[PDB]
DNA sequence: GGGAAATTCCTC
DNA sequence: GAGGAATTTCCC
């Protein structure tokens, strides 16, 4: 595993950033 | 227990 | 090289 490959996900404490519509 | 939103990895 | 699809987390 030499490239971090991190899972897709959302990060964890990440609230909405605004209104998605 | 179900739904909605944001981020990331893979294909052509 | 640029774009699309899949997976995870939080709140009521």
């Amino acid at each position: 595993v030499p490239t971090p490959k991190r899972p897709r996900g959302r990060p964890k404490g990440s609230k909405n950033k605004g209104a998605a519509k």
